[PDB]
């Protein structure tokens, strides 16, 4: 669990999106496994707009934030699940670090601010759904 405060937008794992969520829609891809929904309040999160390869995310099946060195953005292939079947997973991101089951949607940090948000993982990595090419978000 876990989403992304920017502006009038929430920002979530796709699977994991609300009845809200969907009724409130802004935009949604299944191959990014994002969705965006409308908000009446303000958010002040900060998203990050640089190709940073370093940053820190956060664990909830450990309550700890851990440092990371995460890849470029890219169509990473993601083995089957209640929610999708096997296919390429476009602008991912991996890192060598602790990720299970109901660690989607911890944010992935930088100095600029919000790179993404926790995606995939399994095999002593975690993968990360990228949002610094989500240009809208801040207009
Ligand atoms: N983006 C997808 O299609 C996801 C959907 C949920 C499930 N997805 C996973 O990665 C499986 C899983 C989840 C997690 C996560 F929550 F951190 F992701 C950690 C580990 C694993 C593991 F090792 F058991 F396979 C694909
Ligand atoms: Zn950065």
């Amino acid at each position: 669990s876990g989403a992304i405060y920017v502006g009038n937008y929430r920002v979530v794992n796709r699977h994991l999106a609300t009845h809200n969520d969907w009724a409130n829609l802004v935009w949604e891809d299944s191959s990014r496994d994002l969705l965006v929904s409308s908000t009446t309040a303000q958010g002040c999160d900060t998203i990050a707009r640089c190709d940073c390869q370093t940053g820190v995310y956060y664990c909830s099946s450990r309550r700890k934030h851990y440092p990371v060195s995460f890849s470029k953005p890219s169509l990473i292939f993601v083995e089957a699940s209640e929610y999708y079947p096997a296919r390429y997973q476009s602008h991912l991101m991996l890192a060598v670090g602790h990720s299970e089951p109901g660690d989607c949607g911890g944010i992935l940090r930088c100095q600029h601010g919000v790179v993404g948000i926790v995606s995939t993982g399994g095999n002593g990595l975690v993968g990360f759904a990228d949002v610094r090419d989500l240009l809208w978000l801040d207009e």
